[PDB]
């Protein structure tokens, strides 16, 4: 039997652009039960992140005021974010095309998944939710490098799509912004969305002797496969958002041709060159 996943569940009676995909959120379709498990999950995560996450996503919560105990209104999260960086949040319905998604962040638009996971799926979700979107990936826009960094990473879509590359960009925005790890003084933070919005990949990503820890670069990134459905295997690390920044700075196409033809790396292996920290 097949039946609608989660994503067609929600959007039941809703509507959305056929060119860039956003919608007004809709404020009247979250429950008690969503508001809920939002306060939960909010809970849940202040407990886990202290000494885990870095200091700019912490600061970013309470700068840009993150309901504790509701889903967000994303007009007044805006109001701030807007004064701090030019960006906004934009509701989407869930996962959009890729092309869409990247004229949106060079657009300095960050979508949005609307809805929440129900309560039963508390532990995880396999799709992004407005948990995942909003409290893993939104705080760190407040940081102009970090800001400027996703914009960037927008401008590129039109030249890797005209290239086939685009996959190649998602190997760089998977092992960054959504699970990057960032090297301080006081030691390995996280700053990538997907460990921050986790139950537990906050605690393996540190924690454990089982994953790799590699030095950020950028064509051994592009050339590294991920698995969507289990723990990383490797991270990234930087040493400061300026790095990922700088890491824009040349052009991608003849980087896009040269790995065209190369084998990549498998999620678990170690490159002959890496930085193993
Ligand atoms: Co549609
Ligand atoms: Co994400």
């Amino acid at each position: 039997f097949v039946v609608p996943d989660i994503t067609t569940r929600k959007n039941v009676g809703l509507s959305h652009d056929a060119n860039d995909f956003t919608l007004p959120q809709p404020l009247d379709r979250y429950s008690a039960e969503d508001h809920a498990t939002w306060a939960t999950l909010y809970q849940r995560q202040c407990k886990l992140l202290p000494g885990r996450a870095c200091d700019e996503f912490m600061e970013g919560l309470e700068r840009l005021e993150v309901d504790a105990d509701r889903v967000p209104d994303f007009n007044k999260l805006n109001q701030k974010l807007m004064a701090a960086t030019g960006w906004k949040i934009v509701a989407v319905p869930g996962l959009i095309p890729d092309d869409v998604f990247f004229e949106h962040l060079a657009n300095r638009r960050f979508p949005v998944t609307w809805w929440l996971r129900e309560p039963h799926q508390l532990d995880y979700l396999q799709e992004p939710d407005v948990f995942h979107d909003l409290f893993g990936h939104v705080p760190l826009l407040i940081n102009p490098v970090f800001a400027d960094y996703l914009e960037a990473y927008g401008k590129g879509g039109v030249k890797a799509k005209a290239l086939g590359a685009l996959p190649m960009l998602a190997r760089l925005y998977w092992y960054t912004v959504e699970f990057g790890l960032i090297n301080t003084p006081a030691g390995m933070r996280i700053y990538g969305a997907g460990i921050l919005s986790s139950k537990s990949e906050s605690i393996y990503c540190l924690d454990s002797a089982s994953p790799n820890r590699v030095g950020f670069d950028l064509m051994r990134i592009m050339n590294t496969r991920y698995r969507i459905d289990t723990f990383q295997k490797t991270y990234f690390v930087i040493d400061s958002f300026k790095q990922l920044f700088d890491a824009t700075a040349p052009d991608f196409a003849p980087l896009y041709l040269q790995l065209a033809d190369a084998q990549p790396w498998g999620a678990g292996d170690v490159a002959p060159d890496d930085l193993v920290l």
